[PDB]
């Protein structure tokens, strides 16, 4: 066949469109923009990031990332944590709304893992991790 | 670890974004932009394309894309073909062929690097993923 339908960073980009537009289309009408939502999934857990790590995390440019993050300031889902390397945190507001879409992002990828248990790609997850590993 | 850690969305996402800056850095270099090296991509192994399947397999909206060919005809990598189809110029195919050698050895030492994995078969498993997702 031809190459681009062949092309390992291709099949990559591909997958990762199509894997994340239904996810995608939920955030669009919950009025949220995708940087916004990563934010949020990477606060979840975590009690302080600093923006560099977030940045990172979320795929972004330092600066990019940090006119987002200013943005959540401003909304009030977002705070700077207090010091003497600047570290961020959700407010309550911004972490009961990650914890509702963290259920739901949760619950669309075990939709889709479901799907792919009987195939070939049952152990997507292990093979990326495996990708990851390699590619540091 | 942590939720991000294990999210099939992030692990798509990191790894394509991971496994691309590496080649993103040469194709900066021939002083290119993302989507018009996949134009060239797309067009190195088909005569014409429309403008629709470009943007389809470059991941881009249409208008957006229409922009990019476009410049890159008054370039002169790129021509219609006399419907609206897009082929490479001499000039756009001898900078297709180069770039396409590129990615074609990035891809190699990538896949060799994966061979001794359980991510030997990674291509496989993301066009499963893909033929599900359809």
């Amino acid at each position: 066949d031809t190459f681009v339908s062949g092309y390992l960073l291709y099949l990559l980009a591909a997958s990762s469109e199509e894997a994340s537009a239904q996810f995608h289309d939920h955030i669009r009408a919950q009025g949220l923009r995708v940087p916004e939502w990563r934010v949020l999934a990477c606060l979840v857990d975590n009690d302080a990031m600093m923006i560099t790590r977030l940045a990172k995390l979320s795929l972004m440019e330092q600066s990019r990332m940090t006119r987002i993050v200013d943005q959540m300031d401003a909304r009030g889902l977002v705070t700077r944590v207090a010091d003497a390397r600047v570290r961020v945190r959700l407010t309550d507001d911004g972490r009961a709304l990650a914890e509702s879409l963290v259920a739901s992002a949760r619950a669309h990828e075990t939709r889709l893992l479901s799907a792919l248990a009987d195939t070939d790609a049952a152990r997507i997850k292990g093979v990326l991790r495996t990708l990851l590993d390699v590619l540091d």
